């Protein structure tokens, strides 16, 4: 009888619109030493049909040590496709499903481990459910195919104090570095976040009147080439709180007045899959 606070299993959710290419479904949670398996299903039937048509069925098994993928259509399960389960009976799981026009790309712990070709229409995916021996801690879907270099304004309030900008990205396998700029109307950059793999460091700096300031670097640099990451920039009272994959990576004293930060740029050797302002 886990706390209904988190996502109670069985967890049944309905998408706003059908799952589109470029969108990602993220499922995070915890398992116990007694968990045998849990499932993730991309369902159909807006009329709520528990087990009607299932474009993609994911079964991670600690008893079999494998992750199973299959499709249910025309009232029948099809042929299974298997992959090794980086298992870990007990401890956190991070599974992400990204839709593309010819298949689903599934990543475990932000590492691409499976390409599942569509067998039935992706557009039939109108729901998703999670069940089994798992304690769901986080679920989220969205994103799109973001072109990089990327550049856009931020809604209206922009990244104002008390708000946080979440960016899901994947540094390129053969990339050297990439950057993210949080700018102001005149072109000044309140925050330049520049992961440089060749320097094994993440450079943070500000561009004021065309002149770069003092470089703040050195730190864990928890990023890895080819491995997806969750970047979060929380604009607080005295400084930006920079989170990387759940943990605070650094703090950056405001050098420019917060407020009016409504410019965003992303460049370098990186793939961007999600951007949300909370």
């Amino acid at each position: 009888m886990a706390t209904e606070t988190n996502y109670p299993v069985p967890y049944r959710s309905k998408l706003t619109e059908p799952f589109e290419p470029g969108q990602t479904l993220i499922i995070k949670g915890k398992t116990a030493e007694d968990s045998v398996r849990f499932t993730i299903n991309l369902h159909n039937t807006s009329a709520d049909f528990s087990g009607n048509d299932v474009p993609l069925h994911i079964s991670v098994r600690f008893d079999e040590g494998k992750i199973v993928f299959n499709t249910f259509s025309k009232g029948e399960w099809g042929k299974e496709e298997r992959k090794s389960n980086p298992y870990k009976k007990g401890d956190d799981i991070d599974i992400r499903i990204r839709a593309h026009d010819s298949k689903f790309s599934i990543s475990v712990d932000q590492k691409e481990v499976k390409e599942y070709e569509h067998r039935v229409p992706l557009s039939s995916v109108t729901h998703f459910s999670v069940d089994g021996d798992i304690l769901i801690t986080y679920i989220h879907w969205g994103g799109k195919y973001y072109p990089v270099p990327y550049e856009s304004g931020l809604a209206g309030d922009g990244l104002a104090p008390g708000k946080s900008l979440l960016i899901f990205a994947t540094p390129e396998k053969k990339g050297k570095r990439f950057h993210i700029n949080l700018l102001k109307k005149n072109g000044d950059i309140a925050l330049h976040f520049n992961p440089r793999f060749d320097e094994k460091a993440i450079v943070r700096n500000s561009l004021i009147s065309g002149e770069w300031g003092n470089e703040e670097r050195e730190g864990k640099n928890p990023l890895e080439k080819g491995i997806g990451c969750d970047l979060e920039f929380r604009n607080e009272e005295y400084a930006f709180q920079i989170y990387v994959d759940g943990e605070r990576f650094a703090t950056y004293a405001h050098r420019l007045d917060p407020h009016d930060i409504n410019g965003l740029q992303i460049g370098g050797d990186v793939e961007v899959t999600g951007i949300q302002m909370v």
